[PDB]
């Protein structure tokens, strides 16, 4: 329906199956809404040793993908695509990831998400290839396999048939009524619909405020959302 | 050495073999510098079809982890963990993991990590089992295993024998020296260490400053450090 094809560059595919094979994202894959495809730059290359890293020009002490396995993967990515795929590289230096973001991307039918490796791949590349660099978050990891897995994970949440607002969620609860003594709020035993919704509400204002203040000044509240804000700051500070 | 052991509590134990089973993560595994150990919730159920979900009160679309089996398991990590481990539960609702909030992490011998399914964990297990709630980025995910495993490879970096500042990465090359016409910036090519030392420094700070400009905010420039920022700035302002 609204499918989504993600082609995929890495040196080491089988860690995808962590997504393909698994839980929501294992069944959209099974169910044909969501297509992994991996190509390996180790398939690309041509040297007895399938040679992937190279030297980076000036010294240092790291490596770099070798451009030329790399440059071949990606170019036969593209031509599975065909037109209007986005390529993607992950890397601490792009754009950082977050729900909007997420949506954004969302919105193609067809991404090639690019896993780098080592300390990176050659600049040049990036002119060359690549679309958008995006970030998962501010810390560094081996590899961008992760990330892009992440970003799979995360996009086909809005692909239609995976599934069954700016404030952080609302405590929730579950069997048993009484946990080491800690009861149920008494609200959500009360079967009243409405009130349960307010009370939910004011919940996730509530800890949106006390843990990230910051994310409540990018929204305009409602009326309702300002009234039972309000409330929730008076009993905190009652 | 200073070895690191990670418990986890997933209902998908095989998605980790994405990090034990390959790369730097799986090298670290292998070589007893990283020690993943995973509990499945469905083997302490009791019923005949080992349910894992359980209806939220108040209603709602959603379910939410069953309580007893995710208790048993998380009690069961933490006598197999001994003292002093920390347990995190990895959910949007928790603080922004960032490198520095990564080597704090890195500091503990033994961290237990919690993996939500559904719409999450009862919030009286978070009272009385979780230590810390970490959040890797503001987006919402399937489960909390991609999390787990983003913050396993972060960590695992800082762990002595597993691999070989503030600003983000400078562009890096390596061969050909020309690449669809773009050629490698002649300093690298000098030998020059220290002018590349420099270049390189001014290269980070002025993709800092046009990137992510508040990331220097935060940041205690050295004088060096001062000098390379205000010449990129007048030159890309010439
Ligand atoms: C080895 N490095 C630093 C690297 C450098 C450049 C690109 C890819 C990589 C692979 N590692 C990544 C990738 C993404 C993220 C993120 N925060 O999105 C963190 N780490
Ligand atoms: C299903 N949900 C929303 C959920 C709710 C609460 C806990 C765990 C989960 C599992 N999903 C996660 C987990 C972490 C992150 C993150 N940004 O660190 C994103 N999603």
């Amino acid at each position: 329906g609204s499918h989504m094809w993600i082609g995929v560059i890495s040196l080491f595919p089988e860690m995808f199956k962590a997504i393909t094979e698994f839980g929501v994202t294992g069944r959209a894959v099974k169910h044909n809404l969501l297509k992994v495809e991996c190509w390996n730059p180790r398939d690309f290359t041509f040297d007895k040793h399938k040679t992937v890293d190279d030297r980076p020009y000036g010294g240092g002490p790291g490596m770099l993908m070798m451009v030329q396995p790399l440059r071949d993967a990606i170019h036969t990515a593209k031509a599975a695509a065909g037109e209007g795929a986005k390529v993607i590289y992950l890397s601490p230096q792009g754009r950082k990831l977050d729900q909007g973001g997420v949506t954004e991307l969302a919105q193609n039918q067809k991404l090639i998400l690019v896993c780098g490796r080592y300390e990176g791949i050659d600049e040049r590349l990036i002119q060359t290839e690549i679309d958008e660099e995006w970030s998962i978050g501010d810390y560094v990891l081996t590899g961008g396999e992760l990330p892009a897995m992440t970003l799979i994970d995360a996009v086909a949440r809005f692909i239609p048939g995976v599934l069954g607002d700016g404030l952080l969620d609302c405590p929730h609860y579950t069997r048993p009524e009484v946990l080491e003594g800690l009861t149920v709020p008494p609200v959500l035993m009360s079967g009243h619909h409405e009130e349960i919704r307010k009370w939910r509400l004011k919940q996730s204002l509530q800890r949106t405020w006390l843990r990230r203040p910051e994310l409540l000044e990018g929204l305009a509240l409602t009326d309702e959302q300002r009234k039972l804000l309000k409330e929730a700051q008076a009993e905190h500070n009652s």
